[PDB]
């Protein structure tokens, strides 16, 4: 199984300037819960976005997708292709915008956190993948983050 997990503003932005313009501590815990014990596949720019203190993310097989044959990610696996990374029972693609789109054909689950931040789309932003007709969503309650933004969980499944 391959899943995608991302947080987006209502507009669809997931990243800007190489990072995320919000931090919901409740979303950080949900990500650990859903990913713990499994393979996380991330692009090179998102691995760069991980603080060196926290990477690799513990309890998980960190796989970094890159076109650089010399790029090294200490404590992670660097592979040049996405399915070179899909050899475990359950795989989660943890970003970013480029790898979400590259992994969407392989994906049957999208765990999406919608952050009620009014953030207009702008050039150079990373955007969430477009989910087509095949995706069925189940929606959760609007909840309050301690960071002051509303959020809610969207679970997308497809056969
Ligand atoms: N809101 C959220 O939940 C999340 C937000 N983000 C944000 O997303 C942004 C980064 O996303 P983005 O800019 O799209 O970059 P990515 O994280 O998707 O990494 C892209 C890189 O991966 C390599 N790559 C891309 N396609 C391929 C391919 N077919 N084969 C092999 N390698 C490939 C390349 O690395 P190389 O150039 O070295 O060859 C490319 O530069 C950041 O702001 C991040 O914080 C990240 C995770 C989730
Ligand atoms: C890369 C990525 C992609 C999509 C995502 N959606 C939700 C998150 C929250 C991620 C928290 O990731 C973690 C861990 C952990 O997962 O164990 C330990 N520390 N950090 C951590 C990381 C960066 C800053 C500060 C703390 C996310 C992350
Ligand atoms: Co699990």
């Amino acid at each position: 199984m391959v899943g995608l997990i991302w947080a987006q503003a209502t507009s669809g932005v997931i990243g800007r300037g190489g990072d995320i313009p919000w931090r919901l501590p409740e979303d950080q815990a949900h990500f650990r819960e859903i990913t713990m014990g499994h393979t996380i596949v991330m692009g090179r720019r998102t691995w760069d976005s991980l603080p060196a203190k926290v990477r690799p993310l513990p309890g998980r097989r960190n796989v970094v997708l890159s076109r650089q044959a010399d790029f090294m990610a200490s404590g992670a696996e660097v592979v040049g292709s996405l399915e070179e990374a899909l050899t475990s029972p359950e795989t989660w693609v943890i970003g970013g915008g480029q790898v979400y789109a590259l992994a969407l054909p392989y994906a049957t689950r999208c765990e999406v956190t919608e952050v009620d931040i009014g953030l207009p789309r702008e050039a150079g932003d990373a955007l969430a993948p477009v989910l087509d007709e095949t995706w069925r969503g189940e929606t959760g309650e609007w909840r309050f983050s301690r960071s002051g933004l509303r959020y809610r969980l969207y679970s997308y499944h497809r056969s």
